[PDB]
C-alpha cells in the first residue's frame, strides 16, 4: 500500500516526461513553421530589391537621355 | 517476502528518478527548439520591415519615373 504512492509517484513522473516530449515536438513545428516563413520573406524581399533595381535603372535612362 | 517489497520499492524509486532526469532534458530540448523558434520570429519582423522599407524606394523610383517622362 506504501506501493501504491510509490506508484502513483512513478506513474506521474512518466507522465510528466510523456507531457514535455509531446511539448517538444510542438515547439519543433512552431519552428520549422517559423523558418519556413524566413526562406519565403527571403525570396521575397530579393524580387522587390530586383524590381527596384530596374525601376532605378529605367530612371537612370529616363535622366540620361535628358542631357 | 520481505526481500520483494524492499526491492519492489527500489525499482519503483528508480523508474522516478529516471523519468525526472529524462523531464530535466527535455526541458532543455523544448527551450533549444523554442530558442530557435524565436531567433527566426524576429528574422521574420526585421525582413518584413525592410520589405515595406524597399517598396518606398520603389514608389519613389516610380513616381520620378513618371515625372521624368
Amino acid at each position: 500500500r506504501k506501493i501504491q504512492v510509490l506508484q502513483q509517484q512513478a506513474d506521474d513522473a512518466e507522465e510528466r516526461a510523456e507531457r514535455l516530449q509531446r511539448e517538444v515536438e510542438g515547439e519543433r513545428r512552431a519552428r520549422e513553421q517559423a523558418e519556413a516563413e524566413v526562406a519565403s520573406l527571403n525570396r521575397r524581399i530579393q524580387l522587390v530589391e530586383e524590381e527596384l533595381d530596374r525601376a532605378q535603372e529605367r530612371l537612370a535612362t529616363a535622366l540620361q537621355k535628358l542631357e
